[PDB]
């Protein structure tokens, strides 16, 4: 009584790992997806210090991953939409000196 086909379970089990917070997020469209961790732990921390420290574990999982384009960022429910509403995630790469 269960059956339903859906990876995305490695980059939970890696950001799960690395560090939880409460929800995840594995987004994307086919080659690059956002792991967006949802909780509020790392409410207030900086994006550096945070997919830093989030990167020092999945560090390596990611560096092989290069393959593809696994990108990470601990955020709250709410910070998503609203990043995804931003221009970050909706129109990344905007004005360059």
């Amino acid at each position: 009584m269960i059956e339903d086909p859906m990876e995305n379970n490695e980059i939970q089990s890696v950001l799960m790992n690395a560090l939880s917070l409460q929800e995840v997020h594995v987004s994307g469209d086919g080659s690059h997806f956002q792991v967006i961790a949802v909780g509020e732990l790392f409410d207030g921390m900086s994006r550096v210090k945070k997919q830093q420290t989030v990167y020092g574990p999945l560090m390596e999982y990611i560096a092989d991953n290069r393959i593809h384009a696994v990108s990470i960022k601990a955020y709250t429910p709410a910070e998503w939409a609203r990043d995804r509403k931003l221009n970050g995630f909706l129109e990344h790469h905007h004005h360059h000196h």
